[PDB]
């Protein structure tokens, strides 16, 4: 698969959330790369990643971070590509800090924000597919089939 | 007409007008409509079912309180849906924000800041989806960002 | 079958089972079913539409996170809908609660406690609705209350 | 006939609770409205709840703010359905009242609506939905209300008007 | 002699409320402890509150969680000072308990303490500070409790101790 | 004869704490009211607390907002009952004030009342409930105030 | 001599940050103030942080609201102490600003003060306490500021 | 030479504040660690803050939880910089700790860091940034600490294994 989505995260500890993103991208046939890019510890690398993403052929960036979560916003500041933000569940405040740090962007620089934790990691991937589908038949198909199968799974198991 | 801007009531217009203003400035075609998830549920379903074949590429949906409009629209279209939490009078949009962003795995809504900020940013995010296949939008967005940057650099000492 | 007990997903069963248990204890006919607002939106609309003609008098709906199921069922039936916020793993049901209870004026949802307490109480409130027309349910509910009172008066010493 | 009791802790709740009464007025439902304080008139409170059923009330709608105990205590003392409206406190924007009403432990339910006027209105509309089952006038009036709110959106689609 | 009434909505509050009683014991203060539910035994709760003063009680400590109404409804039915302990609720970690107790409007006070066992302990120590004014031995015991807690920290300054 | 000390961290707390003092005046209870800052006058605050019992005070009522330390630090320096009134902060509507006062660890209690003027009123009424035991005049005036407020609601049942 | 850089995300933050500047003036501390937007002028922000030490700045005070990333991103790019002032957001009363600034994971600290003008004033006062070691005039001026504020409460005990 | 005083309200804070001291050790900064309770040892508290400067301290790092008053009260009684660490509380996950420390009114500042271990570590690292001007060895050690944390991310980009 050609490499269309960049999945980045603040530290290695985030993997247990962001893998669930990568797993879905994999299931949908979507080419991606994943990298640890810290906004606070590797600020220059973060700018360089953001700046070059479009000319490296990426179409969407999914960024995950926790606590004072700046990674998605600062990446969005340095690329015109759509940036999707995953608030990672923080051990002290259960991701309330993550969520507000990402979602409350003032006007001018957007970050599309999804649910705290794994659910938003999964949804970021599916939203990335809904971006890439307009341009890519197999990804359009794969997303259609995912939705059809999740719908079937609930229709087939009505008795709890 | 590539963007559908919708909201639960006319009371949301003071917020969503700002979304529309940015789409105009960027030369992006849009329609704007009151579509209530609770009071016009059948029209909400129809709207969402037919958006793609009507040629819409993104839907931007605002709602406050128990804000169900974005999520229910996303349930019924594969187009990307952008959720704007409208500031509630009682809880300052905290209800709006959680009701929109906390979608469980399977049906995503891209959520932006509470109020006017999220409205603008939704228009600007839709621009970044649409630039990929239209160079007039790429020009217009580049320029928008160029100008907002220039604006800040022109006024450095606030005294 | 007078009470429809529904939920967004199977994971909600550990909560919603306690609702059904109460209805059993009180001799109230019910059905329980997984109906997803986001994954089976058409089925949902259908369930809500046909509920009255199928004989249901009340619908009890549980959901967690961005909890849209009760509001949307309420939008599509004239029957009273009771909302149970299910405890979400990240925000302890704060999101579920606000997503259910903060309905704007026009379409109500009667909301109960987050978690098991709300599930049990939904079932009891449905009994309080249905007692008006059936003496056996009135007796059952009066007995349940008497039992819970006796349980505390007879066990006054925590030591 | 007087089928719904609308009660509240204090007259300062009236600006919220009046919106509940105006909706019952419009649906042609008979009600009484009354200040009954859980904290300042606890005995009258118990009395009101105790006698509601014999007085012919079918539903009680109770509003309060702060440490809002009125809905839960009435519910403790009557088998009638009680609806709880969290009144917007000046300090925490009704978050205290919401939790105080909605977080009832298993055994004594209170049907809880939205903080403030939205909940007040919805409380009334929800009382209509309980009462409709045995009052054709009420079934009619509630269907006309929902038809109207639906029509109003369909006929005014363009917010730029 | 029985001067403090310790009450709570349910037996599941005992793991918290037991800590209150332990302190009352240590300070030599007479008390009774009883489950009295505002929602399931509202009439017994009125009865308890009503009769407290004429039964010789001087303070009531009430614990409850969730939509915690016990402390405030007791306070509405007695002239005695009532101390409220918010019990840590499973769902909202006692945030519901705390607001349902402390946010009483003007007219009927409930002195409120910290969520959970910290508040249970402090409710007892606070009742001791009410009673000390007319009870010499309780004054003595409270002085000594405070002296001993100060000494414990003075004797253990180095957190690396092992 | 002065039995209640009413203190507060700054003059701006007066619009709240005046309501405490006004109830004390109506119940016939002697008090003094003083600006005592935990952060700007810590030595005076220690001294006030240390000498309160000696000066004849039976109860201290302390208001503060924000990072509200006055009630708790006074309680640390007297064995008298200390009543805390969280004053409504401009930024967080008294949430910071409430948590700063009520969440005392075991060992040093502060009796905490509602945020703002309702808490100020109730601290006074609660001080009365402590003082009534040893003073029949305070017991009578408190009893009347409750009978008054009950009768007012009872006599005005129609809110219109 | 310019030792403190006072920066803010936008002109609208000046209503808050002016109070910081006013206290620096009173303390006789040289400072500069500049609008530096993390999200709209990211390159300028990296340059400001990078060049601060060589320009002779000793402390940076950064104000921001919403998803407030300015203080954290400046701190990532300079080893100077960075003080963060959460600006009161119109929507969430600065709760988002506060969590966005204070919740920095281990590695890159930001010293955080109160939401709003309280924090703006205290950041100035705290910058003075860092600088006082290095300058006897700043040390005396801080000493006096405190002496005055203390005296002001001792001389004015009656709140009525 | 002891330049930083690390204090805490009780022994149950050590699991957090130990992480602050570890970092001071790694940076070669002299410090002392002490249990000083604002509520149980208020006099010792005042004396500790009073004498800080004359005993050679340049910065105080104070940790506390719940109604966390230690950091603010020490700042009211010394002219030295005080750093505040919110200790995670069992009931409210350090939300009380944070607000009790950070929301200091104008006049007496406390520099506040993240709730818990993250904040304890960052207190240490912020203290080092105050003191680096003073000792070229401390500036070297802080510069190296940062380099090391950056290297760990730049050299380990793929989180997969
Ligand atoms: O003081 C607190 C917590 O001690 C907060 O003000 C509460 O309001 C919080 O529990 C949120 O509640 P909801 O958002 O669930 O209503
Ligand atoms: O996300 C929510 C919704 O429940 C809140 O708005 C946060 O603000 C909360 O985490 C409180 O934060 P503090 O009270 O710790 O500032
Ligand atoms: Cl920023």
């Amino acid at each position: 698969m050609s490499v269309q989505v960049g999945v980045i995260m603040g530290s290695k500890s985030d993997w247990s959330t962001m893998k669930e993103c990568c797993d879905i991208l994999d299931n949908l046939g979507i080419g991606y790369e994943c990298e640890v890019v810290s906004a606070h510890r590797t600020p220059d690398k973060m700018f360089d990643y953001a700046e070059t993403a479009k000319e490296r052929g990426l179409k969407v960036i999914i960024a995950g971070a926790g606590g004072a979560a700046h990674l998605p916003g600062m990446v969005a500041a340095k690329t015109t590509l759509p940036v999707l933000g995953v608030p990672v569940k923080s051990s002290t405040l259960n991701g309330q800090d993550s969520l507000l740090s990402i979602v409350q962007m003032p006007a001018g620089i957007p970050v599309a924000t999804f649910a705290i934790g794994m659910a938003g990691a999964k949804n970021a991937a599916l939203f990335a597919a809904s971006i890439l589908q307009h341009t890519d038949i197999n990804i359009a198909k794969a997303l259609a089939e995912f939705r059809a199968e999740q719908t079937r799974f609930v229709l087939e198991n009505p008795d709890p």
